[PDB]
């Protein structure tokens, strides 16, 4: 399994490579050296804040403060690099680049952003897209994989299949940012999954198809899309494809005519040129690029990197594929050639006015490839007919115009010829009958250019069409989410602030751009000036989306969601009517030649206007052609794919900050995660909150049954605004910036608690008890002393006595703090401290006896009582029920303590009572064989007998220890019934061991003052051994 294995291709260009931050309590703040330059951030560290500002301390070496609400704060370093940056607790413009910036160093070009997929482009090639790759996300679902544009391609399938509901993926971004390259790998996985099948290789065929005729290199991409397009893949109830279609939008027609430098025409010309055999090359009156003036202007006939002669012969393969003829082919070559030939068309100043062709060579080679007359080519081109009344006359043309009527012909045949492909393709693999179907959208985004005509309006209008379809998409699944929790919250639909620009451009009433576009198009005398007048005249300073240039002319303003455009009138009546003189359409449907015969006469080709309807203008079809689209994508379940531009120089390796921050800013990819910050953003289900912040508030496991109960715990402890967040059926909801701020309490929390992991141990141990032990579980494994003995064996006794003051009538944490004489020199009274009663403090002990009594009324749930006293060394105790239906619980409960190796065992057995067959020690050495844990207390020495001794036991020798024994001796029954308290019969003990015949040679090692001091020593470095096993264990559960 190549998921899980580290040493696979996956992992390694897949995922990301590979206890400090825990102790550590450091925070960190995105910030701009330069004010004026927003794009470029530096790592500042945070050093104090106040009720609503920062301070932090800049690279430079300066404290520098702002406020918390324009705080770009950066998440901690173990978050570079995460798969969805959805769960980052910091989601600023500095943090998100951040994130992909970590990645993409690492050549992982995916990121997901919530519902967005950001790719970005590597201008490098990485092997992520074999067939291996493939497999590995089939059926996979987002989660269980890395991002890759794979795995949401088979979420978009999968839904399909599950829901029985149409999908879409839109793949959006700059001129090349990726689109492309990322909807072929789409279809690459579709027809794998749900597939070398002879369909399957039609669909795949077609592409190369189009992106011959439809793809050229300009300044931003050698590959560029100069038309957008809509594929359809269809599918058969089953799940496998049935087929597929394709919509085609926009073609950029200008470019046969025209390129700007360095720039190429459509890739079909020089794949011809340099790839057709010998016999074609005659066949056609072929020559090299730089004979044709369509190809030798710009500067540029080739790609580097790129052989046309070898991309010739695939899209000849593909054209065999798909299945066009090989007559069809030769056709579709002849008017590629044709159209070149017509361009060499050189037109001339006759005798008079109108023009004359001297040389007629391109004129009859274009007129043998395209099977048409010459002589009658001719004269349409400079001597076209036109209807006077009832007659036909010939209008002849000066140079200028029989050169723009030449242009026009060849971009109407070039553009026919495109629809003609899309419509063969489209025969072939679409299936009028389809159960469902994905239909990916690869179109450029907004345009804006120094210089925008009206293409570029056609491209806006449709990016504010799909803008709007992705906020309202949006909108739904946040009004979704609120009504299936209950949360009771309403937003104003978001693509409602699209609305005023698109009524302003396809309105009709009031009418907008492309309404008085076409009236004025169909206009009398109408010209570019009366239209843009008229512009002017209708939403000048009436339309807030509207701007009337200052001193510009001939241009027009439209506040457009990615920013304002101007826009030139220049030649917008002509484009959108798009004529061709009658003649000319004649001429061709004259033609002997098949293909170029219906370019002219399939209604559906031929024109916009289909049989039987009226006259339709450019604008007017494509807005149709837009609404027809939207339809289709609101019929389905919606997926984007955000493509990103590292740079503007199409190098690896070279991700440039402005670049990308800009698109960042425009392609919606930070508005989709700020357009909620409103309503309620973060939602967590319950039990998901309660494992995880259980350790910010008492008595809250982290797995309580009722977790709806345990969140609300928290939240009340940490004194959160009950306006800042709502409960959910299953989810608790966050106004926008509360859970980071819960999460910042958490990073502090374990800082505070941990930090000392690195002298005063027992303090530490103890606060980790007081969070980790207190429902009576130890999952820390805690360096511990347990004091386990018998009912009778005394050992409350000798806790009292430690203690040096009774309070003893469940296991009893009592963690006893030394209190140093008093600064005055005075002593500082002694008192006690129940871990339950958070603010009660008992300084009189008989209270305490009685409080354990209360709270008592067997359990495995600690009492935790602390007592603080001038009278005792620092130690911690676990004092356990001593040792039938009950005596089977105590048992278990001993057993499960001095079952670890953290613990170390204090065993008490009364001195008269032997030594074979004991109790304590005999449960200690069945955990600690060896023993080399267990430390036994010896009391009720002075109670033996006559000749009784137990030197043999306490130097060690009726059963060796690692740790020893230690003797002692407790008050008696009529000394309770006195005045005699503790730490007064201690006065006595020593006398009792300094005066004892045997004893008082180990005298120094005996007596309650020393078991206390030894106790203090053994936890003391117990803890310090244990140290490092414990700083493993806290980071994994706290992980
Ligand atoms: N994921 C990718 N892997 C390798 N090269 C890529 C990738 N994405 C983009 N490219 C490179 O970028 C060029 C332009 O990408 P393209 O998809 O054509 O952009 P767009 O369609 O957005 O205009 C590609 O032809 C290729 O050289
Ligand atoms: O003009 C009526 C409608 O026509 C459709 O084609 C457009 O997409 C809508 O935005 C418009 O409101
Ligand atoms: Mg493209």
């Amino acid at each position: 399994d190549p998921i899980h294995d580290r040493t696979s291709d996956y992992h390694k260009y897949l995922k990301v490579k590979q206890f400090k931050l825990t102790v550590s309590d450091k925070r960190y703040i995105w910030y701009n050296p330069d004010p004026k330059e927003r794009d470029s951030y530096e790592c500042g560290e945070i050093v104090s804040e106040t009720s609503d500002s920062f301070t932090f301390k800049t690279v430079d070496g300066q404290d520098r403060q702002v406020k918390k609400d324009d705080a770009n704060q950066r998440n901690p370093i173990k978050f570079d690099g995460v798969e969805d940056m959805s769960e980052l607790s910091y989601l600023n413009e500095p943090a998100v680049f951040h994130n992909l910036r970590v990645r993409y160093n690492q050549d992982l070009i995916y990121t997901y952003s919530g519902l967005f997929l950001v790719a970005v482009n590597p201008f490098k090639r990485i092997p992520i897209y074999t067939q291996e790759m493939v497999d590995i996300f089939k059926g996979r679902r987002r989660n269980e994989v890395a991002p890759h544009i794979f795995a949401i391609s088979d979420v978009a399938y999968r839904s399909m299949l599950d829901d029985r509901q149409n999908q879409s993926l839109l793949i959006t971004g700059e001129s090349g940012a990726g689109k492309t390259e990322n909807t072929k790998k789409v279809i690459q996985y579709l027809a794998s999954v749900a597939g070398s099948g002879v369909l399957e290789q039609q669909i795949l065929q077609a592409n190369p198809i189009l992106e011959a005729f439809g793809n050229a290199k300009t300044t931003r991409n050698n590959n560029s899309s100069r038309f957008g397009k809509f594929i359809e893949i269809q599918f058969n109830s089953a799940g496998f494809i049935s087929g597929a279609s394709i919509q085609s939008y926009l073609l950029e027609k200008s470019r046969v005519v025209f390129q700007s430098e360095t720039e190429r025409n459509y890739h079909i010309f020089y794949q011809l040129l340099a790839g057709a055999t010998a016999e074609e090359k005659k066949a056609l009156h072929l020559a090299g690029p730089e004979s044709f003036n369509y190809l030798n202007q710009s500067g540029c006939v080739d790609i580097k990197g790129v052989s046309d002669s070898e991309e010739f012969k695939i899209t000849r393969q593909a054209m065999d594929i798909v299945g066009f003829s090989q007559e069809e082919q030769m056709s579709i070559f002849k008017i590629i050639a044709g159209i070149l030939h017509l361009g060499n068309i050189k037109f001339e100043k006759g005798a008079g006015e109108g023009a004359v062709l001297k040389d007629k060579t391109a004129l009859n080679a274009a007129s043998t490839v395209f099977g048409v007359n010459p002589s009658v080519l001719e004269k349409a081109l400079m001597e076209p007919r036109i209807l006077a009344g009832r007659d036909l006359v010939a209008q002849h043309l000066n140079v200028e115009k029989s050169s723009s009527s030449r242009d026009a012909l060849v971009k109407a045949l070039y553009g026919r010829l495109f629809l003609w492909l899309v419509k063969k393709i489209n025969n072939v693999l679409c299936q009028e009958r389809k159960a469902y179907f994905i239909g990916v959208l690869d179109i450029s985004g907004f345009e804006i250019f120094k210089v925008n005509s009206f293409e570029q309006l056609c491209i806006n209008y449709t990016n504010e069409k799909l803008q709007q379809f992705f906020n309202h998409h949006m909108f739904k699944l946040e009004q979704e989410e609120y009504l299936k929790e209950k949360i009771n919250w309403t937003f104003i639909d978001f693509g409602l602030d699209s609305q005023a620009t698109i009524d302003l451009i396809d309105g009709r009433q009031p009418p907008g751009i492309l309404a008085l576009l076409d009236e004025q198009s169909v206009f009398p005398n109408a010209t570019d000036n009366t239209l843009i007048t008229k512009l002017h005249s209708h939403f000048s300073k009436k339309n807030a989306k509207y701007e009337e240039p200052r001193f510009s002319k001939t241009e027009f303003g439209v506040t457009h969601y990615a920013g304002q455009v101007m826009y030139e009138i220049q030649d917008w009546l002509e484009k959108n009517k798009d004529p061709l003189q009658q003649d000319l359409e004649l001429c061709f449907k004259d033609s002997s030649d098949n293909v170029v015969t219906k370019l002219f006469n399939d209604p559906n080709i031929a024109s916009r206007a289909k049989k039987g309807a009226n006259f339709i203008t450019v604008a007017a079809q494509y807005k149709e052609q837009l609404a027809s689209l939207m339809a289709t994508l609101e019929t389905t379940n919606p997926h984007f794919v955000r493509c990103i531009i590292p740079n503007n120089k199409q190098l690896p390796a070279k991700l440039e900050d402005k670049v990308v921050l800009d698109q960042l800013r425009c392609n919606g990819v930070l508005e989709g995660i700020r357009i909620t910050r409103k309503g309620f953003p973060n939602r967590i289900i319950y039990a998901d909150f309660v494992k995880r912040y259980y350790l910010l508030a008492p008595n809250v496991p982290r797995d309580a049954e009722d977790s709806q109960k345990a969140t609300d715990a928290v939240l009340k402890h940490l004194n959160i605004d009950p306006e800042q967040y709502r409960f959910g059926i299953t989810k608790i909801f966050f106004r926008a910036g509360q859970l980071a701020r819960i999460e910042e309490a958490r990073e502090q929390r374990i800082s505070e608690i941990t930090r000392g992991l690195v002298d005063q141990l027992i303090p530490v141990i103890n606060k980790l008890q007081d969070v980790f032990n207190t429902l009576g579980s130890d999952p820390l494994d805690l360096p511990q002393i347990v004091v386990v003995g018998s009912q009778s064996s005394g050992k409350s006794s000798v806790l009292e006595n430690i203690v040096g003051r009774d309070f003893l009538p469940r296991p009893l944490i009592l963690q006893l703090t030394h209190l140093p004489i008093a600064d005055d020199g005075s002593q500082t009274q002694e008192w006690g401290e129940f871990l339950h009663k958070p603010n009660d403090m008992f300084y009189d002990f008989s209270e305490i006896r009685e409080e354990i009594i209360r709270d008592t009324d067997i359990s495995a749930q600690p009492i935790n009582l602390k007592i603080y006293s001038p009278h005792v060394v620092n130690l911690t105790l676990v004092d356990l029920p001593g040792i039938t239906d009950i005596e089977q619980q105590i048992r278990r409960m001993v057993m499960a303590y001095i079952k670890k190796q953290n613990a170390i065992i204090v065993a008490v057995t009364p001195a008269n009572t032997d030594l074979a067959n004991s109790d304590a020690l005999q449960l200690a050495k069945e955990v600690d064989p060896e023993g080399k844990r267990t430390i036994g207390v010896i009391t009720k020495l002075d109670l033996m007998d006559k000749g009784t001794d137990a030197m043999e036991v306490l130097t060690g020798r009726v059963i060796p220890l690692t740790l020893g024994f230690i003797g002692v001796i407790n008050r008696s029954q009529e000394d309770i019934i006195a005045k005699k308290s503790i730490r007064e019969s201690l006065k006595s003990e020593i006398l009792y061991f300094k005066n004892h015949p045997i004893y008082k040679s180990i005298a120094n090692r005996s007596g309650t003052a020393y078991l206390s001091k030894t106790l203090n020593k053994l936890l003391m470095f117990h803890i310090r051994d244990t140290l490092p096993d414990l700083k493993v264990k806290v980071s994994k559960m706290l992980s």
